[PDB]
């Protein structure tokens, strides 16, 4: 399909539409590579990328910074 979906499945990884949808803006912006996508699914022991993974990685990352309240 694209870049990114062809990078996933050239190391055997899948990616879901719902989060594909959302990695793609921080992936095409140049926010996170490739490498470090991997790398967060590798500590998790999975093939596969849904958005619960999405979330907790730019969760852990660091990355989209917004929230409503915002304490610690």
């Amino acid at each position: 399909m694209d870049e990114f979906v062809k990078g996933l499945m050239k190391n055997g990884y899948l990616i879901t539409p719902s989060a594909y949808y959302l990695l793609v803006g921080h992936f095409n912006e140049g926010k996170f590579s490739l490498i470090e996508l991997i790398k967060f699914a590798k500590s998790r022991e999975t093939f596969i990328i849904d958005d619960e993974i999405a979330n907790e990685f730019l969760k852990s990352i660091g990355a989209e910074v917004e929230l409503p309240q915002e304490i610690k």
